[PDB]
DNA sequence: GATCTGGCCTGTCTTACACAGTGGTAGTACTCCACTGTCTGGCTGTACAAAAACCCTGCAG
């Protein structure tokens, strides 16, 4: 629980406030970049390295038989555990296009090989969605669950632009909470199913969810319709029966008022929720620790690593999970004139 | 310790971005001075005729 100011040696204008961090098979891969893929790296995905505070960003590449992806803005992420038939998978859907727009498409990502010089080759595959597909949305959450004993995907949350009939020029950029009906997805086949929940009467965004032993727990839960940040955690439990995937839900009395959190898994289930915003302008300073058992969530705090007055006074911030007690956060920087490297970086560590 | 190779640096070539706006100066194409004498067409006192659109009336249905 201590921070360290970094400096990106170069390439300090390709990161945008919304983006994703995926640690898979060693190195960390950043997804989502300001502007369309520059011809430096038509991949649109960067390898990251942290050497003596220096932030180094390398170019990556996919296969020939791989699909090429638009750099989604703030998609949903799922770390599908390494198993048959294809270990290990990263399921993404569906973010916002840098050409400002949504894609209800769903991508599956894996690693291919190495090096031959420690270089990393990747592979992307779209999936047609037999559904009952959820329309395009963003800020939602996708998760993986393993129920008796097969693997399925749970999709819930997020908002979207106006319904297409109500798409109004002067209400175009506005966005309303997508209706609260969860979606169950088999990775194969891409048969998507919709399901209703009589207790989840409202959509929500940016609520970091967690999955464990085919049981899902939603923390956070900021909502537009009521301007509320209901701390109350939401648990649900699914049993994958053929062909009725039975589903149940339940309210928890207490969770936490977190919005767009950064989740670092340190142990197999020792998680720390790092930061976000506790109120509409009041960012969350403190850290929080959650132990995740079949008993459930178990809550505690840690010491908040002292934020230098720069970040502690900065209006907004964000970051991602470098993983394993380590995470990255960024600060919108000022200047006269702008450097224009307007983002400082704090590498934060647990223990 | 020899070898190799992706990734990085230098140098390269290409597409953008401020330079308007303000005053003094000059050539130059377009317009009233005075002097003129003349003509048309509005003005004016009533009386005379000609159109116009209705309102009554009368015959007709
Ligand atoms: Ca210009």
């Amino acid at each position: 629980m201590s921070l360290q100011p970094l400096t990106a040696v170069n390439c300090g204008s390709l990161v945008q406030p919304g983006f994703s961090l995926l640690d898979l098979e060693g190195d960390v891969y950043l997804f989502g970049q300001k502007g369309w893929p520059k011809r430096s790296c038509p991949t649109g995905i960067f390898g990251v390295r942290i050497k003596k505070g220096e932030l180094k960003l390398r170019a990556i590449s996919f296969s020939n038989n791989s699909s090429y992806l638009p750099p989604l803005r703030c998609p949903a992420i799922a770390h599908f555990e390494a198993q048959d038939g294809k270990p290990e998978c990263y399921l993404i859907h569906g973010g916002r296009t840098p050409n400002n727009e949504l894609s209800s498409s769903l991508y599956m990502l894996s690693v291919d090989s190495r090096g031959c010089n420690r270089k990393v080759t990747l592979r992307c595959e779209e999936k047609e969605l037999v559904g009952d597909v959820p329309s395009a949305r963003y800020g939602h959450t996708l998760s993986v669950i393993n129920s008796r004993g097969k693997t399925a995907c749970v999709l819930f949350g997020g908002r979207s632009y106006m319904p297409p009939t109500e798409r109004t020029t002067q209400n175009w950029n506005s966005v309303v909470d997508c209706p609260p009906q969860v979606y169950l997805i088999d990775l194969e086949f891409g048969c998507c199913t919709a399901h209703t929940l009589p207790e989840l009467t409202d959509g929500q965004s940016f609520h970091v969810a967690l999955a464990r032993q085919d049981c899902v727990y939603f923390l956070g839960g900021h909502i537009l319709s009521s301007d509320c940040r209901p701390s109350r955690l939401i648990r649900l439990h699914v049993e994958l029966l053929l062909g009725s995937p039975v589903l149940t839900c339940t309210i928890l009395h207490e969770g936490l008022t977190i919005t767009s959190a950064i989740a670092s898994p340190i142990g197999y289930h020792e998680y720390i929720i790092f930061g976000g915003y506790q109120s509409e302008t009041q960012k969350r300073m403190e850290c929080t620790y959650v132990g995740l058992d079949d008993v459930g969530v178990h809550m505690e705090s840690r010491e908040p690593p002292q934020w230098t007055s720069e970040i502690s006074h900065s209006r907004t911030w964000f970051g991602g999970s470098l993983g394993k007690g380590t995470a990255l956060v960024a600060i919108p920087s000022e200047g006269n004139p702008t450097p224009p490297e307007a983002y400082h970086f704090y590498q934060v560590s647990f223990q």
